[PDB]
């Protein structure tokens, strides 16, 4: 090891009343204008984006070990307890069961009720946050790429580099991507079989996001957002002055949003749209009204108009 941070704010996500909820310090709900709805404390420090459920429930995994499932009025509906801390963003798939990795070596599934459904283990931390195909079937990397059964059984694995810190992605025709810290964008099949792989010199930590007629984007550490053609070759790049360490995201008329030095939009087509200057920010999250959210590691939450300009900024301390 070595001497680590851990302090860091979450990215944002946006519930269906527009409220927006990120993790810092502590679960923090910001109304549209920019006013702190509720506060929540989740133990010590919460790094994860939280994930919101249909029915309103807010769920947030903390560093003290819990997945903690948040009332819309900032009541603990209740708490999931592991023994180690997550750093893995929750996710909600199959039927509300919610899936998270851990330090512990398991990748939970957990009831909607705060009851563990099942627990599939591995041999080192997972950091990283699961993804859901049509099926059901359930894809997290760590020192491998892992699909495993609705029952919580292993269905293959697939060696993707030496290491993968990202979330897949999961095409309509099946195809499993991975970004690795090989710097190798990984397209699988889903019985497990290499489709293509697309290279490039240095690591990624973006996971990649599907759009635009199949295109899949992730950023790179060469400062690259990267647009890929679903046969493996490269449709464009857009070039940043810094390593791009999130998800990007992508508007409902395809714009493709993230952030690096500044916060980005970029046409389908690869030309820059707008960038607004905003410490480096998460990954955006977009409103139904086409707001766009994004977090900074110190603690700001932005609230951004479609054209690239300022609403508010929301600070926590």
């Amino acid at each position: 090891r070595f001497k680590t941070n851990d302090a860091i704010t979450s990215a944002a996500s946006i519930g269906k009343d527009g409220t927006i909820y990120f993790g810092s310090d502590k679960v923090y709900a910001i109304n549209p204008d920019g006013t702190e709805k509720w506060n929540f404390y989740a133990g010590y420090w919460t790094v994860t984006r939280p994930a919101i459920s249909e029915d309103g429930t807010i769920y947030v995994t903390s560093l003290d070990g819990h997945l903690y499932a948040i009332n819309p009025d900032g009541t603990e509906k209740w708490r999931f307890k592991t023994e180690k801390r997550i750093e893995s963003s929750p996710v909600i798939g199959n039927t509300d069961t919610i899936y998270f990795g851990s330090y512990d070596g398991h990748l939970y599934a957990i009831n909607p009720d705060g009851t563990e459904k099942w627990r599939f283990k591995t041999n080192d931390a997972i950091t990283s946050a699961a993804s859901i195909g049509k099926d059901g079937t359930i894809y997290f990397g760590s020192d491998k790429v892992y699909a495993i059964n609705p029952d919580g059984t292993e269905k293959w694995n697939f060696y993707a580099g030496y290491w993968t810190v990202t979330r897949p992605a999961i095409s309509e025709d099946g195809t499993i991507y991975v970004t690795s810290l090989d710097g190798h964008l990984y397209a699988i099949n889903p019985d497990g079989t290499e489709k293509w792989r697309f290279k490039t010199e240095k690591r990624i930590e973006s996971s990649p996001v599907i759009g635009n007629t199949d295109t899949i984007y992730f950023g790179s550490y060469d400062g690259h957002l990267y647009a890929i053609n679903p046969d493996g070759t490269e449709k464009w790049r857009f070039k940043t002055n810094d390593a791009i360490t999130s998800a990007a995201s992508i508007g409902k008329d395809g714009t493709i949003y993230f952030g690096s030095d500044k916060v980005y939009a970029i046409n389908p087509d690869g030309t820059e749209k707008w960038n607004f200057y905003a410490w480096t920010v998460t990954r955006p999250a977009i409103s139904e009204d086409g707001t766009i959210y994004v977090t900074s590691l110190d603690g700001h939450l932005y609230a951004i108009n479609p054209d690239g300009t300022e609403k508010w900024r929301f600070k926590t301390e």
